[PDB]
């Protein structure tokens, strides 16, 4: 169990350590830290929820919904808390295409991977800090689909972050 808390995730945003910048987020405002489902599981629609019963109010998606995070294009940090540990094989990191349409249903299939580091089995520590470079084709809103790939078990955590690029 873990979320993105920089740049917040939109379940964290959902939460009071997320500030409440997302309103209506049903389980994130409580356990941003819980989505989790099967590995590669990416169905269209249901990217911010996982497909999770009770998040579904995450799904939605207009250009004005969710809370972003200013950023730039070139290195970006990415940190996440971790409420359990477990054994990992994987962090995977995506973002929307340039020319991405934000009023429609989140398609995997309209993101390029950005990163992939290999968690080696091994055991992270609650707060795990990465470093991924955001491309420079990219500006104005963008989501980052974070990709907590569990060593143990055939499951992942899934993390949608909302970013404004400039
Ligand atoms: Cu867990």
């Amino acid at each position: 169990h873990g979320y993105v808390a920089s740049p917040g995730s939109r379940a964290f945003f959902g939460s009071s350590a997320g500030g409440n910048l997302n309103t209506n987020v049903g389980r994130a405002q409580w356990e941003p830290q819980s989505i989790e489902a099967p590995k590669n599981t990416f169905i269209t629609g249901k990217l911010a929820s996982a497909g999770v019963s009770g998040f579904e109010p995450l799904d939605e998606q207009t250009a004005t919904r969710w809370h972003k995070t200013n950023i730039t294009t070139g290195p970006l940090d990415i940190t996440w808390n971790l409420t359990a540990q477990h054994r990992t094989a994987s962090w995977d990191y995506y973002i929307t295409k340039n020319g991405w349409n934000p009023n429609q249903p989140l398609d995997i299939k309209n993101f390029d991977k950005i990163a992939s580091i290999d968690g080696k089995q091994e055991v992270p520590n609650k707060v795990v800090k990465q470093t991924i470079n955001i491309p420079t084709d990219r500006k104005g809103y963008h989501v980052i689909y974070a990709v907590w790939g569990i060593g143990d078990t055939v499951n992942a955590f899934y993390q949608a972050i909302d970013v404004n690029i400039q």
